[PDB]
């Protein structure tokens, strides 16, 4: 149900929290990639690898890009592309109207997924270039990690919303 265009109600609510399972899970992939892309990277800068070996590295590091674009694209809610806001059409926000909570909203941001990651990025053609990738990946995989954060709190306060579960955190935001 909607009251004034915004989205209330418990199924609602789980169909916003089913997005957040999405985000989430297709983040994490993500940032497995990321981890093997790290990999791949410090192995490149090592020094000790031929033109073959330079270039299988470089195929696979290449490969692994396209693979976390391609996943930024395709993760949807409902047509919604929310870890790419740079999609035609764009990932757009998701608004979520709380029960019982003095009509408090919450919004899932869509993202940029790509500026965050392979935006960054470049390859491993060279040792040199390998070596200032390592850092530039760990950078990305900090980001990935807040994130995955934001959308793990997101559900969270969106479970004990829907199942009506309070605790400390609830007790103390009571006065306020």
């Amino acid at each position: 149900a909607k009251e004034g265009g915004l989205n209330v109600g418990q199924r609602n609510t789980q169909d916003a929290m089913s997005l957040l399972r999405t985000g989430d899970a297709a983040l994490g992939s993500i940032s497995n990639i990321l981890l093997r892309m790290r990999d791949l990277a410090t192995q490149a800068a090592n020094g000790t690898n031929n033109a073959t070996d330079t270039d299988s590295l470089d195929k696979e590091y290449v490969q692994l890009k396209d693979e976390i674009d391609h996943i930024a694209g395709k993760t949807n809610f409902n047509g919604n592309s929310f870890l790419d806001t740079t999609a035609t059409p764009p990932g757009k926000d998701i608004e979520i109207q709380l029960s019982d909570a003095s009509g408090d909203t919450m919004t899932l941001k869509a993202i940029d997924t790509k500026s965050l990651t392979t935006g960054t990025l470049t390859n491993l053609k060279d040792r040199a270039t390998a070596e200032t990738e390592i850092t530039k990946l760990d950078t990305a995989i900090q980001k990935i990690n807040d994130e995955r954060a934001t959308f793990g709190s997101q559900l969270n306060r969106l479970d004990h919303n829907l199942n009506n579960v309070t605790s400390q955190a609830t007790n103390m935001a009571a006065a306020a």
